[PDB]
């Protein structure tokens, strides 16, 4: 019933962010809070969206990143802010 661990919460993402998933080989429906971590930074890391002087700020004013966090950028360190930002992204969903 409970996680691990909170990183091992499970989630399904909400559409949009399921197709951002999908879009850099995320084969799943479920997930779990370690994975979706994992499937983002693939997305930033591919589209290259991060500044190349300023690696820890994210860029994502056009793209569909921002639309679904709701900001142009941000700063990787800001974990709260990150979390604050996927949650609005997923529903939580049991162990079965
Ligand atoms: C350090 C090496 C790996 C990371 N990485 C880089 O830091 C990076 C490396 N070179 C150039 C530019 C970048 C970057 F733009 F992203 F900053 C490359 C992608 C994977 C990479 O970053 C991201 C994955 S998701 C993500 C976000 F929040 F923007 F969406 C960023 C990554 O896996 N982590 C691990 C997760 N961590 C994190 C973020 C938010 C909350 C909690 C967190 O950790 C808690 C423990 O799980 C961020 C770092």
């Amino acid at each position: 019933q409970i996680p691990a661990s909170e990183q091992e919460t499970l989630v399904r993402p909400k559409p949009l962010l399921l197709k951002l998933l999908k879009s850099v080989g995320a084969q799943k429906d479920t997930y779990t809070m370690k994975e979706v971590l994992y499937y983002l930074g693939q997305y930033i890391m591919t589209k290259r969206l991060y500044d190349e002087k300023q690696q820890h700020i994210v860029h994502c004013s056009n793209d569909l990143l921002g639309d679904l966090f709701g900001v142009p950028s941000f700063s990787v360190k800001e974990h709260r802010k990150i979390y604050t930002m996927i949650y609005r992204n997923l529903v939580v969903v049991n162990q079965q």
